[PDB]
C-alpha cells in the first residue's frame, strides 16, 4: 500500500502515561487562606480587571501604593480590602487599624494625576463601583461620625 493499512494512523503515547497525574499535598495553591474570600473579586482569571493604585496622605512612606487587579463589576469596598493581603507581603510599618478596613470608618477620595487631592469630587466607596470613573488611583480621606453615617445612611450596613 502506499502507506500503512490502518485508517487515520498516529503516533502511540498519551498525554496521561503516569499512573497518577501529579498529587497535591493537602489543597495546596498560590492563594492565601485570606485571598480565598478576597481573590475571588480580584478578577486574577479576568485579564479585562481595572488596576488600582493608592495613597495614604497620612503614612509618612506614600511612595509605597497599593497596586491589586480588581474585576470590572466589584465595588471599592473590595480594593481596600484587598489591603490586608499587601500589609503582610510589604510588612508596612504605618500602623493601620483593623476596623479602617471598613468603608464605614475611612473614606475613599480620588486624587489627580499628580497625586493632588481632589475635594470637589466625592469619595467613592461601596456604593461608588470603581470601575463607574475608570481610576485606577485613590487616596484614603479622613472621616468623620457625620460623613460615616451618611456614608452609610445610604447603604445600610449588615449585621456580621
Amino acid at each position: 500500500g502506499p502507506g500503512h493499512m490502518g485508517s487515520v494512523s498516529n503516533a502511540k503515547a498519551p498525554t496521561s502515561a503516569l499512573r497518577a497525574l501529579l498529587e497535591h499535598k493537602e489543597n495546596s495553591s498560590q492563594n492565601g487562606p485570606l485571598a480565598e474570600n478576597f481573590a475571588t473579586f480580584s478578577g486574577h482569571a479576568e485579564s479585562n480587571a481595572l488596576r488600582l493604585n493608592i495613597y495614604f496622605p497620612s503614612s509618612e512612606s506614600p511612595s509605597k501604593p497599593l497596586f491589586v487587579e480588581l474585576r470590572k463589576n466589584v465595588l471599592v469596598s473590595e480594593a481596600i480590602g484587598y489591603i490586608l493581603l499587601q500589609y503582610v507581603n510589604q510588612q508596612l510599618v504605618p500602623p493601620i487599624e483593623d476596623e479602617a478596613q471598613n468603608p464605614n470608618y475611612w473614606n475613599l477620595r480620588i486624587v489627580e494625576d499628580d497625586g493632588e487631592l481632589d475635594e470637589d469630587f466625592p469619595a467613592l466607596d461601596r456604593v461608588g463601583p470603581l470601575s463607574k470613573f475608570g481610576f485606577d488611583a485613590f487616596a484614603l480621606v479622613k472621616a468623620t461620625p457625620a460623613q460615616i453615617k451618611e456614608n452609610q445612611a445610604a447603604y445600610p450596613f449588615k449585621s456580621k
